[PDB]
This record gives structure tokens, sequence and C-alpha cells, in this order.
């Protein structure tokens, strides 16, 4: 009966489908790779907002991604705290295969709305944000 | 530019405010206590859907809640796997203090929508669900 409760229901159903179709790439991981491909060499701090995570969660996720050869990083010579992120060629393949999968999972729920309903749903979400 | 991406943004902003105002009670924990109070003695399996969690996440969260004296449980004499959940008196106090806080956090975002926009936002979320 609460709005944010039903939002948790919808988000859990989406996560459940995402788990089945993309078992090795969660939605936060997918958003990070997508934001790196949208801006190769993006600075790690700007990647926090671009992928909707946190400084600590992004650092742990990027470390695991380069452990698996999916991303590579370079450092600011004047400030080693500043890092820039690229996808490797293997990371570009992992992302390219996952995009039509993730799109179909998003479509299972969004496709239940008309174009006007989709545009309106995004206007309301934008209105509630800070 | 994606709908579920902006939903993650809105949900992260809500979690950030919830973290500050209720540092010892997350939104999933709050939903569990709220569902137990709505149906004292609710069976643990039905509590999974009522609070929007999973069997394993609920089991871990309920164990910690009774470690802190916030919930108590009873077992089916014929099937010890079946358990029923109550709030303790101390759990009733923790929940009662948190409800006006959680309501104000929900209101910070929902209050940016009119009554008609709120009703419509919940109709669209219900339409996208399974």
């Amino acid at each position: 009966n609460k709005a944010f409760h039903q939002l948790r229901q919808l988000f859990q159903q989406h996560t459940a489908r995402w788990q089945h179709e993309l078992p090795d790439l969660t939605k936060p991981q997918y958003a990070v790779m997508r934001a790196i491909a949208d801006k190769p060499g993006i600075e790690q701090v700007a990647l926090i907002e671009a992928a909707v995570s946190t400084k600590a969660t992004l650092a742990e996720m990027l470390a695991r991604m380069e452990n698996r050869g999916l991303v590579r990083r370079e450092h600011d010579a004047a400030d080693k705290r500043r890092r820039f992120v690229w996808l490797t060629a293997e990371g570009e393949k992992v992302l390219a295969a996952a995009i039509p999968i993730g799109d179909s999972v998003d479509e299972e729920f969004l496709g239940r709305l008309s174009a006007e309903e989709q545009e309106l749903f995004m206007q309301l979400v934008r209105k509630m944000m800070n």
C-alpha cells in the first residue's frame, strides 16, 4: 500500500529476472561497465555518479573486474588517488553480449507500459529526485 | 536516460536519507518489523513476501533481531521448519519510534508529487509488475 514498498517489489522482480539471465553480471556491475564504455578513460570519482554506486562499492567492484581482465586503470602522476578506467577488449565483449540481454529484462517490465506511460513514469521519478 | 537507471538513482537518494535518519534500522529491516506488527504471529514463509525479502535474507535478519530482543519466534510442533514471528515489547517500541521517521523520509520524495501524480505513479508501478 506504500509507494516505496511496491517499488521494492518491482525492483526485486527485476533483480530476480536479471539473476537468471545474467548470472555473472549484476545490475550494478553492468551499469559500471556501461558507463566506462560511454566514456573511455572516465575518472573513477565521476564514475560513482555515472553508474550510481558509492566510492567504496565502486573500488571493490573495479578491483574484481580487473582481477578478471575486464577493466584496466591508469593513475594521475600527480595524485595516485585519481584513477582513470577503461574496458579491456575482453570487457568490451562481456558488455556487448550483455546489452541485448539486459535490454530484454528491462523490456519485460517497461513493455507493459505504453510509450506515453513510459515517458510519464520517468517524469514522475525525475520529479521525486533531489 | 534509462528508466531502471533513474530508479536506482531515486532509490539510492532515498537510502542515503534513510541511513542518516535511521542509522540502526535499514529499509528491509523496517519492512520486516512493519509486516510482523501488521500480523502478529505471521508464519516466516509468508513474511518473505510481506516484507519483500528472501528466505535466506529473512532468516539472517530475524536471527539478529531476536539476538537484540526485538522479535521472538515459536515453532510448529509438527514441522520445526515452520516458524511464527512476533515483535517483543521492545520491538514494538523500536518500530513505533521509527514509523514517523520513515514516513518523513518517504514524504521528502513523494511530497514532490501531487495526490494525482502519486496515485498515477503507483498505478504505473503496479502495471509493470508480474
